[PDB]
């Protein structure tokens, strides 16, 4: 239950390039309070001006009215300007950070967690941050200063008295404490709901096409009202604790007001300067009521604040993608797997003491049933799943050994899924590490795929800015783009997971022949199921849960009788 | 410009049903109104019984004290809850309202508008919507009323002189538009960089495997920092202008106090209560000093809110899918394309004179190159796409005519890239219109698909809560639960939009075996390059460019020595 206290230093650490700042707020909010304490002292100066018949003192009333306002709006401006400053940029700096994070969570972590509880995450959660804080940190330090500032005026005026307030101090923190842990309860139920909402319309935007075949609207409304209502019945708990937690507070504060007045109205009340030393104090009391009424008022909002530190924070210790390297050029190729095994987070063994020697420039077919584990095998060369137990050694260097971002921009993919981005066509091949490619370096990769001819068909040839999923493509069209932004890598190792399963005879036969002039002293593993494409491949391993049955060329294993013989069916 | 009324006037609609508590705010905000004005009286009151001596009076004052306060919470509380409940509960009836709009928006929304942009709609600005909302009701009907009682009050205590007060209100009148109408532009803005912070964010997401394997964090964190500031710098300038805006307004308002003061202190005073009547006002002023400043303070937030509430009434008025219908059964499923044109949003022209006639029970096999439009064709018979001249008559009836979801409902789809939601096996199968199966349904359905052997292995058998695009399952696979899922289904019309393309050959042989048993006078569109399972097919359509080459059986057009007998190389 202390870890409020851990989440509160952890934020402190944010704010050290802001101490100059900081105090331009304390600044500002220290003459707004001496502008609030100034009244009281006003009201006793008019009634001591109007009793013990000074006019000529009164003359100047006018000119403090436009200088005690001019001077609250001066720092008033100060404390308020610079505290949402110092408040918006510290949550920018924590948006990028969470940002930067994400980018670092494993493939697993993108399985397991939907974009609408993510999204949640970084927006709900980040934009929830910025206005508890920027609006916690204002009422806090303000009206804190401006209670400090009363509290010590009401000490000068009559210590006898004001040391009385400090006996129902205990009760009014008690009445605090118990509303302010009821409402962060409500907070944690509060946000996660949003997230549980964002998941709910995520999805249906991502399966719009599902969603319209099989009627599911009806479905989705009803998921959508379930978490949207449980989300208002919530909010609608922490506004009733809130108010009615401030009153019952402003009640326990006249209780300690009357006590105060009665004893003020005790036989000798001739030694005060009867109205305004009386009236001064009275004074003081009632500009104590608003500010204080404001910081019981601010407890829903920093509840809030906090449940959303303590989630960015947890976001930010997540485990994420280990990565400690060497900046190798994986040279021609290289690939040995010894004794691998994959297991999925869920226990699947997916792949079980695989072995297997690929020598530079070689193209080596995986080929096998679904769940061989051909896809498994393949993303472990670009450590989308890390090897539990055995090793992978690309050039006789332990894979985990090169730099993760090295590894990467030298293994060309072109996935089973392809992805596309909502981008120019141009944009999505000359993607991330080609982002730098000259427009004459794209043309050239889309006309190495069958892609340069359809692409100048489209409405704005490479500046077709591609839909959704590039779904305003056809199925061979959005994966001869994927092939392009492959080509356009020209990595030493290359990767085909069912590259040509949504091609016609006529792209898959050019591609192909383009295929043999991409065997550049460059190592290639091809995932074809169509037996066309792999008899042409130096090496051929038959996989069944994930374990070799058979290896080698085209004549060897038609000549074994077995599994590769047996799919010539 | 005056736009703003036509959008409060809609809001208006909304809350009829809130009449009843509309009245118990303004019961509560109204005693809060009279618990202010009743501060002035009691300063009179304190003065006058000090004064004109009178302890007796002075007796009541400590009872008087926890009897303001008491009545204050519980109007203050009256106000401020149902303010909240109205609020919030007329913006999850927009939630709700905004979300079933989207469900129904057409394909082309989907694919123009990404996820990022679209949840930023119905989150952040419906989030926005709430907080604005419920903050600004509260404080315009709040410190509103408490103007116009203490404005009364002043009219009371001395009409002669509150007079003077509307003279400077043109003043404060033209300060508070001009930062309102600037703050609006902002709050544009604001919103509009906030949904590109969420583009950014849920393509990042989506495309993760891009991102990793091509190594674009660099360039996503780039544009996520780009928009990410743009946001903070806007949200700063909106802070600056809020935060001297109000100061300049209280300024503007000393100079009228003081105005008013300089004219009160000439030299006939001794007429009113010489304290007493004069501290009334002064104080009755003061008292009007911050409820003013709350009024100028909630401009941000108002802004904001109308920014918000604009974009989300622009949402429910988009042009959505059209539906105007009648619930036929689709019988056996005699199809008829009658010159049919499809043309893209963009102008291109996928299909050109379509013209084919299905009878029920019948397999027709669409071949072609990519770019022929199989999808497109297919895409009609969903109205996933509207028919842009010619007709679609499904059993002589234009398509048109058939109820949305009676349409969709009848027909069964194999999309060719396959959708799958982050829910159990079993929810994926018996989704939206067959959310009603028994268990022992979605096993037949898996056992019709060779899904059921593999399903079984997974760690929860149907209970495996899949991954974000079922890419927990492998390629073949998440194929297999997609037609698992048509199967359930048990349509009339089927559609198997290149369905066994990640299909091994034992899986494609038990399922196109599975598919020979699946003709119960069942029509079904075959879109395969496999000229294998193309082979059975009844009719066989060799398309182009959206027009028809060839047509006819196996046989047939082999016999005709033209296209199909030429993709027979
Ligand atoms: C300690 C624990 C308990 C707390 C408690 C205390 C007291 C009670 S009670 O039951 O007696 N109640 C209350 C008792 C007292 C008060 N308040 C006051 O006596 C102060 C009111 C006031 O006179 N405030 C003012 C005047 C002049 C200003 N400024 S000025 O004179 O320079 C000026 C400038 C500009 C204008 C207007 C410009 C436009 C024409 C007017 C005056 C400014 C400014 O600038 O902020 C502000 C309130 C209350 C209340 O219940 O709310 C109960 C509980
Ligand atoms: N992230 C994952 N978590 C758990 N199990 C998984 C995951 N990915 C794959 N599997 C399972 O591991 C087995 C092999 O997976 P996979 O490597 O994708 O096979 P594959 O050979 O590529 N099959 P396919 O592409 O369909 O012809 C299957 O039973 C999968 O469901
Ligand atoms: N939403 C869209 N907006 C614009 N053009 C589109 C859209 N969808 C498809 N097209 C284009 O229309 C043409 C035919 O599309 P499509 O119907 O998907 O072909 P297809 O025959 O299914 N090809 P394929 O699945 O790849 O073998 C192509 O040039 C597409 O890029
Ligand atoms: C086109 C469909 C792709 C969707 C990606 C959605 C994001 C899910 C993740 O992590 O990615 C998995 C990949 O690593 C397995 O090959
Ligand atoms: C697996 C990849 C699918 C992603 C769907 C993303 C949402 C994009 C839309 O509208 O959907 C288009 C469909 O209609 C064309 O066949
Ligand atoms: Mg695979
Ligand atoms: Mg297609």
């Amino acid at each position: 239950m202390n870890q409020d206290f851990k989440v509160y230093l952890r934020l402190i650490s944010y704010l050290k390039p802001y101490w100059g700042v900081a105090l331009l707020v304390l600044i500002g909010f220290g003459m707004n309070s001496a502008t609030e304490v100034s009244v009281a002292k006003l009201i006793k100066f008019i009634i001591d001006a109007i009793q013990n018949a000074s006019r000529a003192d009164l003359d100047w009333f006018p000119l403090l009215i436009i200088l005690l306002v001019f001077f609250r709006g001066l720092g008033l401006f100060m404390g308020g300007y610079y505290t949402a400053v110092i408040s918006r940029s510290l949550v920018f700096s924590i948006r990028q950070e969470v940002y930067a994070k994400l980018l670092r969570l494993p493939a697993q972590y993108y399985l397991d967690n939907s974009s609408g509880h993510i999204t949640a995450k970084i927006m709900y959660n980040v934009e929830q941050l910025t206005a508890a804080s920027s609006e916690s940190l204002k009422t806090i330090v303000r009206d804190g200063m401006i209670t400090l500032g009363l509290l010590g005026y009401l000490f000068y005026t009559n210590w006898r008295l004001t040391i009385c307030i400090m006996v129902f101090l205990p009760v009014i923190g008690i009445l605090v404490r118990k509303a302010s842990k009821r409402m962060r309860k409500l907070s944690m139920q509060v946000q996660d709901t949003m997230g549980d909402v964002n998941h709910v319309v995520q999805e249906s935007i991502n399966g719009n096409a599902v969603v319209k075949s099989f009627a599911g609207e009806e479905s989705e409304q009803e998921r959508f009202y379930k978490s949207s209502e449980e989300n208002l019945k919530r909010g609608l708990k922490m506004v009733i604790v809130q108010n009615l937690n401030s009153p019952v507070v402003q009640v326990v504060m006249a209780c300690a007001m009357a006590l105060i007045v009665w004893l003020a109205l005790r036989p000798q009340i001739l030694g005060n300067t009867t109205a305004g030393e009386f009236v001064a104090y009275i004074t003081a009391a009632g500009l104590l009521s608003k500010p204080v009424k404001n910081l019981t008022d601010v407890n829903e909002k920093l509840q809030r604040g906090l449940a959303a530190a303590h989630s960015v924070f947890e976001l930010l210790d997540l485990p994420e993608e280990q990565n400690s390297g060497e900046l190798k050029p994986q040279l021609q190729g290289a690939i040995r797997f010894d004794h691998v095994v994959l297991n999925y987070a869920d226990g699947t063994q997916a792949i079980k003491d695989f072995s297997l020697d690929i020598r530079p420039g070689e193209t080596v077919a995986l080929v096998g049933r679904s769940g061989a584990g051909k896809t498994s095998l393949v993303n472990m060369l670009v450590r989308f799943q890390e090897v539990s137990s055995g090793q992978i050694y690309l050039d006789d260097l332990p894979i985990r050994d090169i730099e993760l971002s090295s590894l990467r921009t030298q293994i060309a993919m072109v996935n089973q899924q392809v992805v596309l981005f909502n981008r120019t066509v141009r944009e999505n091949i000359a993607y991330g590490q080609l982002h730098n490619a000259s427009d004459e370096d794209v043309i050239a990769a889309a006309k190495a795929a069958y892609a340069h001819d359809f692409i100048m068909n489209l409405p704005n040839g490479y500046d077709t800015v591609l839909g959704a999923q590039g779904l305003n493509l056809s199925g061979g069209q959005r994966q001869r783009i994927a092939i392009a932004r492959a080509i356009l890598k020209n990595a030493p190792i290359l990767i085909l997971d069912e590259a040509t399963s949504a091609l016609d005879n006529e792209s898959e036969h050019f591609i192909q022949q383009a295929f043999d002039e991409a065997m550049q002293d460059r190592t290639t593993i091809v995932i074809a199921h169509r037996l066309s494409t792999i008899e042409n491949a130096d090496r051929i391993v038959v996989m069944d849960r994930g374990q070799i049955v058979e290896q080698g060329t085209h004549q060897e294993l038609l000549a074994k009788h077995g599994a590769y013989y047996q799919l010539h069916q």
